[PDB]
């Protein structure tokens, strides 16, 4: 139908906007701490601690498959990155501190993304 096409074009444009958001968030992780999944070879008990692991490569795969239907879903995944890290790692670690900086710097990006998503529809 023409409606399904129109819906598909909306999703494609949302995907375009979320790709730009993702790139901007990932720039706030210059140490690449959050770039890839926590390795289960290196942290064999990780899944005993963290039930829903997340990282930027995993988000990117979902994004390029047009797997985010709205900004809320995308934000959920970004928040898992931060929140997983802040539980697994202690406050006095470079990992925890990286997550805090990512959260703080990403807030600004996500604030305007919400306005853009609502604005453009």
């Amino acid at each position: 139908s023409m409606e399904q096409v129109a819906m598909e074009l909306r999703l494609t444009e949302l995907t375009r906007l979320l790709r730009s958001v993702l790139d901007q968030l990932q720039d706030k992780d210059p140490a690449r701490i959050f770039a890839q999944p926590v390795s289960l070879k290196e942290v064999p008990d990780y899944l005993d601690h963290i039930k829903h692991p997340m990282d930027f490569a995993t988000m990117r795969k979902r994004l390029e498959a047009q797997g985010y239907k709205n900004l809320h879903e995308f934000e959920e995944d970004f928040d898992l990155i931060i929140d997983n890290c802040m539980k697994y790692n202690a406050r006095d670690t470079v990992f925890y501190r990286a997550a805090v900086r990512l959260r703080d710097q990403g807030g600004v990006v996500l604030r305007q993304a919400r306005r853009e998503v609502d604005s453009i529809g």
